[PDB]
């Protein structure tokens, strides 16, 4: 039990988004805090990559582009795990105050990617993935988006993104028999993980598009999420990045 024992231990608590829930939702307002949120996240994310097993052997200026390239899967997975716990997915819980209804929703301007994201959110009650499965899929979303002609190490990506597939295939095969059951689960986990690629990316092209517009629309981006935004996520648009799928598409 030593993997899930350090995924266990790892894994970031509560992070507030600081919103001021006393104003009125406005586009400006929702989005600055989603902002400031992202922003908070990634300090965690970046202390949380940093403590995988195997993250550190991997090149360096890698490290950085990896976790560049995947926060966004990431977080939109972990807050489909607290919307589905926190409120078996009837709303989105980015954060304990920043919880988005449906008026939230349309004011957001992000109506139809919250509803995808909260079908997402459903598929963690639909499939009955256990606190153990969500540890895995998480830990291999951060494997899960890397450029075209490869990383500075590749080969030392690819061992341990294989070393990640394997610990999510044990974690299922601790607890089954006769094993039809064994092979339809993978399959299922596989598929949950493709799909939440599409979803990231939709947020990708809004987000983007958000920063370019953001004086007019006064929403503030704070420095690191401008600065990803600006440099890291037009590689993933224009398509020199690109996520990992198990199925093709
Ligand atoms: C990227 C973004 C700010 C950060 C958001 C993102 C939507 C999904 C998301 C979920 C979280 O739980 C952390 C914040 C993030 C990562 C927002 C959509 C537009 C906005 O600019
Ligand atoms: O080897 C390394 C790999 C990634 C990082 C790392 N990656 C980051 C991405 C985005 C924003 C960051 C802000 C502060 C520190 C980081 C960031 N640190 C630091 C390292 O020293």
């Amino acid at each position: 039990p030593i993997f899930l024992n350090v995924l266990e231990a790892i894994e970031p608590g509560v992070v507030c988004a600081g919103h001021d829930n006393n104003q009125p939702d406005s586009f400006a307002a929702l989005l600055s805090s989603l902002n400031e949120l992202g922003e908070r996240q990634l300090v965690h994310v970046v202390k949380w990559a940093k403590a995988l097993p195997g993250f550190r052997n991997l090149h360096v200026d890698d490290q950085m582009a990896v976790i560049q390239y995947s926060w966004m899967g990431l977080m939109v997975f972990a807050m489909g795990w607290r919307s589905f716990t926190n409120v078996n997915s009837r709303m989105l819980y980015f954060a304990p105050d920043l919880v988005f209804n449906e008026y939230r929703m349309h004011k957001s301007r992000m109506y139809s990617q919250c509803v995808r994201m909260r079908h997402l959110s459903q598929e963690f009650g639909w499939l009955q993935i256990t606190p153990q499965e969500f540890l895995c899929m998480k830990a291999l979303l951060l494997f899960s988006i890397i450029p075209v002609d490869g990383l500075k190490n590749q080969k030392f990506f690819d061992e341990l993104r294989m070393n990640y597939i394997k610990e999510l295939d044990r974690i299922i095969a601790c607890k089954r028999k006769n094993p039809t059951s064994c092979s339809r689960r993978f399959y299922q986990l596989t598929k949950l993980l493709d799909s939440v690629q599409p979803i990231a990316r939709e947020l990708h092209q809004f987000t983007f598009d958000l920063l370019i517009k953001s004086h007019m629309v006064s929403v503030d981006f704070p420095e690191m999420m401008a600065e990803i935004i600006s440099v890291q996520v037009p590689k993933i648009l224009s398509g020199k990045v690109k996520p990992i799928y198990f199925h093709t598409q």
